[PDB]
């Protein structure tokens, strides 16, 4: 048996943070549950969709302490729903949990708690808080590079690592999807300092971020090489890992490229964001004619279709074309802090850098096709 | 057209008036475009997916006149990309085959069809026109338009019945809606001019018209034939086929004589509705009624069950009727004020629901077995 009395918003507070990992779609059904545990004054949710779990507590009037399993959405739902300052009754006598809260009464079908699945976290470092501002950066500034497909590549995720460099040693975080790169970076906390890199899956960081949103000022971090585990107080998310060593990015980064230029940064990409407008296509390249002084863009759609505008740059060196991908660039040009944007490029086959003056921290690579 | 010079502003209120109309995809390419026509002061727009016409048009420095077709989405988008204030170029000539749109240091050439093979939209036979208050008429669509069916036919459910009734001496301008399932019924008094055959407006018409109302004026223009409605909005207007089909007497569905009479708090009630139909993903939701009382039930396939009481008005006999938890939260989203009263009969036989506060309107749900 379990029998508990909690308050509306604190049941909410926690059901909220942890449902988020619930697949909407699920044939285990099992997998679409909260496992519920009370015990003392503190109501456990845990939920997972096999890669990672969400724990998190609330504080409960405990009559009888037990586990049970609960459909998680629906819960949620539920709960939502009834009004504002209720309290809200979760017991067992039919075999279904029973939700009260005034005059609405609820039976919801529950599953065994020894059916639902164990997450290990043996092994982990002890914690390391980092600041949650900057971690919030290192995950915005990079995790639109990820890929979004949908295998266990090790692109498909965020490589987590600290290097030496500057006379320091920096937690840095890198992106790559095979067709462009980011690179972020911040002064690495005290206990960071050589943990191993990490391959963080793109929706464990999506829920981290999102459980960054109501954290406080710090969140812990440990990491092991099969699980990463971040937590923000009462909230915790344990994730495994992405298995496999990330590639070598640093020889994919270009260090020596000399033909330099410096623009302004939204007039540029609205500039990108106007010729795109040409073609309605998943994908849309745009051509960089670049000359001393002036970029002059130009989009062609698959019906004959052509879009050219002529933007002014700060540039002197020879005159080349290039071709990028309109989505990538915009990407990039997102992510600059400040008015300026600088482009180093080498050639038109070989990879392109740019870089925020107003960030030294960050790196962007883009993939030149063909124009 | 052939070559002229549009403000931005201009530009953009025409395409957007217009572009709303044409389907993301078409099979036959000039559907997708817009039909530009430029002559004197002004340039017209033109576009359709054939049941439906808009048009517009907007103050222009006419060079050459002319008449020519573009992508509809894309010259929008291109437009709305432009720099605020920007002055645009449009031309068309031997040169080059395409549209040439010219603003500051874009450009863009957007490949063309001939103006002569966009289809036309004949409007003979129209009543003159009737002007309508525009907040009256917008009503008139919101207490009614969740009840047309969705569907794809050109079947009389699928649009907005708007006729004229002489109801006990006073003429109403009326609409009504339904799906087969459940009905909706709202009437203003009819403006000067109203007492207009009966029409079918489908709903991707009402929708259209529903959206450009947004940006109306005071009045809007309403013209009827048989075969054609159409709405004027100043500069732009909307020309639809009709569905051609006898709408049903209505009036044989709306029951007159229902004598178990309750009366409740909306919000409250809708707020329960809402709460026990979470258990469920067309769920059904049981009304145990008895004096003083609604108990609703809804149950799932799964297990789950939801019950909550809630206090009503009411002394009669007791009894269990169903409905869509959906349709009864439809109608309980349209009341005006804090009570709705339901009129019931027997549980197999149709509801009515009125709010107390506008009796303008008329709901009626069909039960479900409980």
């Amino acid at each position: 048996s379990m029998k508990l009395t909690i308050e509306r918003a604190a049941l909410l507070k926690a059901l909220g943070h942890v449902q988020s990992v619930v697949e909407r779609r699920n044939t285990i059904p099992i997998l679409s549950n909260i496992l519920l545990s009370a015990e003392g004054d503190r109501l456990s949710f845990s939920a997972t969709d096999l890669d990672m779990e969400i724990i998190d507590e609330g504080f409960a009037q405990i009559d009888v302490p037990g586990q049970i399993t609960a459909p998680a959405h629906t819960l949620y739902e539920i709960v939502r729903k009834l009004p504002d300052g209720a309290d809200v009754s979760l017991s067992f006598d039919d075999p279904r949990l029973v939700i009260q809260a005034g005059r609405s009464r609820f039976n919801l079908p529950v599953l065994p708690a020894g059916d639902f699945p164990v997450m290990s976290s043996d092994g982990l470092s002890s914690r390391i808080a980092v600041d949650t501002n900057e971690l919030i950066r290192l995950i915005d500034k990079t995790r639109f590079a990820i890929s979004t497909e949908e295998t266990r590549y090790y692109l498909n995720g965020l490589y987590v690592h600290t290097v030496n460099e500057g006379g320091e040693t920096k937690l840095r975080a890198v992106a790559t999807d095979g067709h462009r790169l980011a690179l972020a970076e911040m002064p690495a906390p005290e206990g960071a300092v050589g943990i191993p890199g990490v391959i963080v899956p793109r929706k464990t960081i999506a829920e981290a971020r999102r459980l960054m949103e109501s954290a406080g000022e710090t969140v812990d971090l440990q990491v092991s090489p099969q699980k990463v585990r971040f937590e923000f107080g009462a909230a915790a998310l344990t994730s495994k890992v992405i298995d496999g060593a990330f590639p070598d990015y640093m020889r994919v980064i270009p260090r020596d490229n000399a033909k330099i230029l410096t623009l302004d940064n939204d007039l540029f990409a609205k500039a990108v964001d106007r010729v795109a407008t040409i073609s309605a296509e998943k994908s849309r390249s745009v051509k960089l004619a670049v000359e001393p002084g002036r970029i002059t863009l130009t989009v062609r759609n698959m019906e004959a279709g052509q879009a050219v505008e002529e933007v002014e740059v700060d540039y002197d060196g020879e005159p080349f074309e290039i071709g990028f991908n309109a989505r990538y660039l915009l990407d990039v040009c997102g992510q600059i802090a400040g008015p300026q944007a600088e482009f180093r490029f080498a050639d038109p086959a070989s990879p392109t850098l740019v870089v925020d003056p107003v960030d030294p921290g960050v790196k962007y690579v883009l993939m030149p096709l063909r124009v």
